[PDB]
């Protein structure tokens, strides 16, 4: 969990490092450090086999540093600096997200949500609720999966049935909505989603590097166990659950 494994993939061109957790933890900043990488924002020795939260986190604040500002945020961008540089040393560790069930860029602001709002990088989470359901629309509204707990336990308390009632059709929608990815979400985040333009993916406290890519959504391969596999690139995200076709950097489909 202190160092981690440079894949070394020829992708768009030239031979591009890349960046493999093994562990598996609500680890987040292999996940954008990655993408940086791709965009070749990070640069690294032909040589590395290896790298650390240490070397990954430095490299990190000197390319947020380096942004100079876009005119939405103004003098705003000066304190969105200030509020991610703090909170940068956060994602070494790990960091919770309140994921919102509206819509699949709808989060109740952590300052860590500061780090991607300031690097162009979009970060989207599956768990939406379904409008092909209406207690759902009613019974959860813009609450968040933290609000959401603290709420289900004041209605569990509640003399009124009336409030009670919902209390029951939340607990629903979560001991059913467990995998952190509905159906509709999941069709929803392609509707959003830029082909080609990597970005974020929020599920079970877990991170991953994602794309779209001839209108399908393709994650990356994170996985430290497919290694050697310089065609082993990309899963897919074709599916609500099951199995997923594996790719080369051109999106080939590739096998052991």
């Amino acid at each position: 969990p202190d160092f981690y494994c440079v894949k070394w993939i020829p992708w768009k061109g030239e031979q591009t490092p890349i960046i493999t957790q093994s562990t598996n933890g609500p680890c987040a900043l292999l996940a954008i450090m990655n993408i940086l990488f791709l965009q070749w924002k990070v640069k690294l020795p032909p040589q590395k086999e290896v790298i650390t939260s240490d070397e990954l986190m430095a490299h990190l604040g000197n390319c947020l540093l380096s942004i100079k500002p876009q005119e939405g945020l103004q003098l705003n961008f000066q304190q969105n600096v200030d509020d991610a540089m703090t909170v940068l040393p956060k994602l070494a560790t790990g960091l919770d997200v309140n994921v919102r069930f509206t819509g699949v860029s709808d989060f109740e602001y952590t300052p860590e949500c500061s780090v991607f709002d300031l690097l162009g990088i979009p970060l989207y989470h599956g768990w939406l609720v379904d409008p092909q359901s209406p207690e759902a629309v009613r019974a959860v509204g813009k609450l968040s999966y933290n609000q959401l707990v603290e709420r289900i336990i004041t209605c569990k308390h509640s003399s009124d049935t009336n409030l009670v009632t919902e209390g029951l059709i939340a607990e629903q929608f979560l001991e059913t909505t467990a995998a952190q990815l509905t159906y509709h979400g999941l069709c929803e985040l392609t509707a959003a989603a830029k082909e080609g333009e990597l970005s974020v993916f929020f599920r079970n406290n877990h991170f991953s590097t994602m794309t779209k890519h001839k209108s399908h959504l393709y994650l990356l391969v994170t996985d430290q166990g497919f290694l050697q596999e310089e065609q082993v690139v990309w899963e897919s995200l074709h599916n609500v659950d099951g199995d997923s076709c594996f790719c080369d950097s051109d999106f080939h489909l590739s096998h052991s």
